[PDB]
This record gives structure tokens, sequence and C-alpha cells, in this order.
């Protein structure tokens, strides 16, 4: 909620970069650095109450207060069908990298059917850090 | 929820880079650093009353009060068929990174159905650093 | 929930690279680092009272209080069927990372059907370092 970052390359605070054929001479580098950070977050004060029916006297009747009435979830449900009659492949693959006809699937459920919930909760993902180098 | 970074090759404070055929002579650095960091993250301080049916007095009827009712859940269901009458295959794989038909699922779920959760909750996934190096 | 890094290749604090035909003479590298953590997290104070019914006197009557029916639940269900007549491969594979009609799954149900949970709960995952080298 505060430092998401996404770096393409590198990251740093204090940097330097000295390449390709360069001359680099009697320099004086002098840093005088001072960096703190104070973070104080999700600080909380809750005071809740939660009732359903609360103080009910002389002789009443309650019925279907709370109904989640019927529920259906089909989330994830694809149909690829494929009819071919005849089908050639050739494939001449060279320091490369392929993917063909995979299935990369994540789900993640945090807080599913439930009731009354408090405090805090946190979904993180990073995947496929893929390569391939030839030289 | 403060420092989730994806860093692609890198990551430092401090950092010094000298390549590529470079002349770097006699220089004087001289770091005086001071970095503190103080988190207090999350401190909660809670106080629930969660009743369903709170000093019911006096010949009353409840009835049906919570009904959570018919639930389905289908979350990953999908169908990939596949009618072939004649098939050729040909791969000539030379330091490649080839996936064919796999199935990669991923599937948390964390709090599923209950009831008066309190506290934290917490979900991280991060796979399949995959590689290839030809020379 | 705070430092959660994907990182490429390498991390550090203080980092030094002197790489490919460089000359390095006679520097005066001197640092003064002061880098402290204080971490202080998740600290709760919770206070709950959870009752389903709380003091009910004088001839009354419940009934179906908290009803959490009927609950049906098919998390990876999926065909893969495959008819073929003739089917002809022909792999030739070197230095290579294959993976055909491979089957990877993961599930993780941390806190599933229950009542009344406090605390903390956590799940993480990382999986699958692959690598190929060739020289």
């Amino acid at each position: 909620s505060i430092d998401v970052k996404y770096i393409g390359v590198k990251s740093a605070y204090v940097s330097y970069d000295v390449q390709k054929r360069t001359i680099y001479l009697n320099i004086t580098n002098t840093l005088n650095i001072t960096n703190n950070n104070y973070y104080s977050v999700e600080v909380e004060n809750i005071t809740a109450q939660v009732q359903f029916s609360k103080t009910v006297i002389g002789k009443a009747r309650l019925n279907n207060i709370t109904i989640i009435g019927p529920l259906d979830m089909k989330q994830i449900d694809y149909t690829v069908p494929t009819v071919i009659a005849e089908e050639m492949s050739y494939m001449y693959d060279f320091c490369t990298l392929i993917s063909i006809k995979v299935h990369n699937i994540v789900l993640m459920m945090q807080v599913t059917v439930t009731t009354t919930y408090f405090g805090h909760s946190e979904q993180i993902s990073q995947e496929r850090y893929q390569y391939v180098d030839c030289g």
C-alpha cells in the first residue's frame, strides 16, 4: 500500500555506472547521507457490535431474518474443442522459448463465504521469471 | 503492504558498476550513511461483540435467523476435447525451452466457509524461475 | 506484508561489480554505515464475545438459528479427452528443457469449514527452479 515498484533492471539508493571505454581519474566523492523512514501504518481502533436480533421481548415472532439464498459460482469453465482430420506439424527451434497449448491457471480465494470477519487480509502473486541466453 | 518490489536484475543500497574496458584511477570514495527504518504496522485494538440473538425474553419464537442457503462452487472445470484422425509431428529443438500441452494450476483457499474470523491473513505465491543457457 | 521481493539476479546492501577488461588502481573506499531496523508488526489487542443466543429466558423457543445449508465444492475438475486414429511423433532434442502433457497442481487450504477462528494465518509458495546449462 506504500512502495510497490515493478523495476526493470536495477534499483539502488546511491549508484555509480562507469562503462564502455571511459577514463575516470582522481576524483573525490564524499557523501554524507541521512535517510530514516518511520512507517506507522494500519493502526486501527475498532469497536463494533454486530447483532442479528438484539433485545426481542414480549411474544414476538421472527422468521427468515438473514437469508443468502441459492448461490452458484462457476469460476473457470471454458471449452476448447478441436476437430481435425489431417494435421502435420514441423518445428525447427533454435535458442528460442516456446509455449504450445499450455494452461497456466492461478486462483486465490482469500475470504470466501463467511460472516463477521475482522482484521486484515493480503493477496500477493508474482510468477514466471523465464529466460533464455545463447552465445 | 509496504515494500513489494519485482526487480529485474539487481537490487542494492550503494552500488558500483565498473565494466567494459574502463580505466578507474586514484579516486577517493567516502560514504557516511545513516539508514534506520522504524516500522510499526498492523497495530490493532479491536473490541467486538457478535451475537445472533441477544436477550430474547417473554414467550417469543425465532426461526431461520441466519440461513446461508444452497451453495455451489465449481472453481476450475474446463474441457479440452480433441478429435484427430491422422496427426504427424516433427520437433527439432536446440538450446530451447519448450512446453507442450502442460497444465500448471495453483489454487490457494485461505479462509473458506467459516464464521467470526479475527486477526490477520496472508497469501503469497511466486513460481517458475526457469532458465536455459547455451554457449 | 512488508518486504516481499522477487529479484532477478542478485541482491545486496553494498555491492561492487568490476568486470570485463577494466583497470582499477589505488582507490580508497571508506564506508561508515548505520543500518538498524526496528520492526514491531501485528501487535493486536483483541476482545471479542461471540454468542449465538445470549440470555434467553421466559418460555421462549428458538429454531434453525444458524443454518449453513447444503454445500458443494468441486475445485479442480477438468476433462482432457483425446481421440486419435493414427499418431506419429518425432522429437530430436538437444540441450533443451521440454515438458509434454505434464500436470502440475498445487492446492493449499488454510482454514476450511470452521467456526470462530482467532489469531493469524499464512500461506506461502514458490516452486520449480528449473535449469539447463550447455557448454
